[PDB]
Order: C-alpha cells, then sequence, then structure tokens
C-alpha cells in the first residue's frame, strides 16, 4: 500500500538511464573537447 | 513492479541518475547551442 516503487520499471529506468549518464557525460565532455573553441 | 529490495538504493539511483540525465541533456543542448563552434 504505502510502499513499492517498481522494481523492474526502476531497474530498466536505472541501467537505462546509466547508460544515458555515460552517454550524455562523454557526449558533452567529448563536446568541450571537440569544441574547446576562443 | 513489485520487488522490495534496496528500492532505496535504485530509487536514489534512478532519481539521480533522472536528475543527471535532464541535467547532462539541458547542459549538453545548451551546450553545443553554446559552442556552436566551427
Amino acid at each position: 500500500g504505502a510502499g513499492s516503487s517498481s522494481l523492474e520499471a526502476v531497474r530498466r529506468k536505472i541501467r537505462s538511464l546509466q547508460e544515458q549518464n555515460y552517454h550524455l557525460e562523454n557526449e558533452v565532455a567529448r563536446l568541450k573537447k571537440l569544441v574547446g573553441e576562443r
């Protein structure tokens, strides 16, 4: 009743988000490195 | 859905990763728009 937060749902969200975290992290990081204008 | 185990750890990893997703998403995005190099 007053508990549960979808383990499978959060499991796929955690794993998925994780991938995106490293994807956006490396994307942004590499983005700057690629940019590094001025 | 269902589970009951580290729901807090995963819930925090999901919530955290989520925030980072939107943080890096809005960051990178605004970046590519900011960098607009080359």
